[PDB]
């Protein structure tokens, strides 16, 4: 086993952008510990001529995530699931009843 | 504007399975109001020779969803995002730094 090459601990975002800006492949990244938000992590990623940052969010149960899809209405949930599976284990897409 | 053909209100799940089992296309579905969980909705969908049911969950903010992806560790979040975009607005996939 080897340590992960992407964990840089507490480093300034500017320092993260400086290093990642030098990487050649889009997607080159690192995880750093936020200086502004105690106990939080942020993901810094090279993409094109920029280095984007994504806060790592946590939920009540303590799980991590960058972004999830939630709906403001049943109508929107339904329409979204006509092209994204309603199931995590199988590919099932909604189609109107006849 | 026309009413949605998929909202059946409070009907027994068995009744939902009976009707959807007769549909010809996988994905034929309906939304019904759960008799067991007051105020909740469930999605019933035909798929193959079965009719599956998915509870419509709600979060603190009141938004709806069937399922979302959360991680038990940063390690898992990172690895998942090597093949699913870290961004909701662009396709950015993680690749190890050099």
């Amino acid at each position: 086993m080897k340590p992960h090459p992407w964990f840089f601990g507490k480093i300034p975002r500017a320092k993260a952008e400086e290093m990642l800006s030098k990487q050649r492949h889009d997607g080159a990244f690192l995880i750093r510990e936020s200086e502004s938000a105690p106990g939080d992590f942020s993901l810094s990623v090279k993409f094109g001529n920029d280095v984007q940052h994504f806060k790592v969010l946590r939920d009540g149960a303590g799980k991590y995530f960058l972004w999830v899809v939630k709906f403001n209405s049943l109508n929107e949930l339904v329409d979204y699931h006509r092209s994204t599976s309603v199931s995590r284990n199988q590919q099932i897409f909604l189609r109107d009843i006849e």
